[PDB]
């Protein structure tokens, strides 16, 4: 399938984020809050992956990242109106990605796009720390962020 | 040194390994799982994807993460199952799902068995569209590995 490019690759702390969007998507379960394959503008997905910083927490260099909270950020330039999307884990016919289908709820224009990446909630993951079988890295706490000044949402692309 | 708990399976579209070896620190530290000093071991299970695997929209040899692991240990020649919650965690090897785990019946030969449940409706989803989605369906009752002559004889380090 189809898919458009948010803007340029970024590498942020341990990861490599990339920002891709394309036609809506139906999603099994769907997540509640987002809009259907039918009102929705787009689907929007960060792809991230492991960089070579990863290697320190404990990921191979590439994999996929698993249970991150990645939640996006969209403004029309010349507005103040700013969307937050929480984006939700989920394979496609490509593997695992974050997403959401959404709307560009200030119509056609030029957004500022930025996806706010942070670790796993303290409950739902843990580090080997012990000299023997561990890890040297350690999860972020600020959120990573990777954004694009300059989306051009100038409608389906399909 | 890493002990396998028996021959690797390949249950539905998930190749499944278990292997032990000396107990770990986890930060940070899982449920109600003993301390690295408390622990007689830790026991990981290893899951990844297979070819059936794909149906999903995994790549073959991924791990597979959001699933629900736990262990059931039970003795030979006794009537208690000991249960054991596996956690995700990363050791310097990459992702596992583990638990330190204090075997409460000692030493001797066991019926070690994995039930891994597929994710939580809330915790993850498949594209399911014509376009850009995915044919196979997560599974509804716990896949099931196992291996019944398991012997825990006390560390090996
Ligand atoms: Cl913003
Ligand atoms: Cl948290
Ligand atoms: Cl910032
Ligand atoms: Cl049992």
């Amino acid at each position: 399938f189809d898919e458009f490019p948010i803007g340029e690759d970024r590498d942020v702390g341990p990861l490599h984020v990339g920002g891709v969007y394309f036609q809506p998507v139906e999603m099994h379960p769907a997540p509640g809050a987002q809009p259907s394959k039918e009102e929705a503008d787009c689907h929007i997905e960060a792809d991230i992956h492991a960089n070579e910083a990863g290697k320190d927490l404990g990921y191979g260099v590439g994999d996929f990242v698993p249970y991150l909270r990645v939640v996006a950020f969209l403004q029309k330039h010349g507005s103040e109106k700013v969307q937050k999307v929480m984006f939700a884990p989920m394979n496609a016919g490509d593997g695992p990605h974050y997403g959401a289908n959404v709307k560009f709820e200030e119509g056609l224009g030029t957004y500022k796009v930025r996806f706010e990446i942070a670790a796993p909630s303290h409950d739902e993951y843990s580090l080997h720390i012990d000299e023997q079988t561990g890890v040297s890295g350690r999860f972020w706490s600020e959120p990573l962020v990777a954004e694009w000044d300059d989306f051009e949402w100038k409608g389906p692309q399909w």
